[PDB]
């Protein structure tokens, strides 16, 4: 159904839903692995379906339609703790690709498509263990679509030649991300 921010299992999925309370949005869970998400002038947000653990060699596929209007990305996202990172598989955004103004360190082909990576830090924000400094890891696809499969273990791997590693593994969604903007999204993960 629609349901306000918060965290849960529904149909088998574990599923984060976040919004800074600026209102709307509209988050429904469906059936399988299948969500849904209309906004209109909304704040930010965040919400998908996934696992809780996420692993380091998960195939990730998700399917479905994606229509930003304004600043929004659809990514595989998640989190690693020990040392704490944020990090996202950007498949497809709108008017501001997210990486700007990151630290381009490198590149990687999966999955039909080159992937630049880059490394940002994050002063003194909120995290999964409260506020807290630590790094951000990106992989952004040149040739953007709303369906397809991620094979993660390819971007972990990436990212550790680079020196960008990871700890021990979170969450690990498909998400999609809203800043002040507009759209619709209907996703099913598995």
């Amino acid at each position: 159904q629609t349901i306000q921010p918060g965290t849960g299992y529904n149909n088998g999925y574990f599923y984060s839903y976040w919004n800074d309370g600026h209102g709307g949005v509209t988050y429904t869970n469906g059936p399988g692995g299948q969500f849904s998400v209309n906004w209109s002038n909304s704040g930010n947000f965040v919400g998908g379906k996934g696992w809780q653990p996420g692993t380091k060699n998960k195939v990730i596929n998700f399917s479905g339609s994606y229509n930003p209007n304004g600043n929004s990305y659809l990514s595989v996202y998640g989190w690693s703790r020990n040392p704490l990172i944020e990090y996202y598989i950007v498949e497809n955004f709108g008017t501001y690709n997210p990486s700007t103004g990151a630290t381009k360190l490198g590149e990687v082909t999966s999955d039909g498509s080159v992937y630049d990576i880059y490394r940002t830090q994050r002063v003194n924000q909120p995290s999964i263990i409260g506020t807290a400094t630590f790094y951000q890891y990106w992989s952004v696809r040149r040739n953007h679509r709303s369906s397809g499969s991620v094979n993660t273990a390819n971007h972990f791997n990436a990212w550790a030649q680079q020196g960008l590693t990871l700890g021990t593994m979170d969450y690990q969604i498909v998400a999609v991300e809203g800043y002040f903007s507009s759209g619709s999204a209907s996703i099913t993960v598995s």
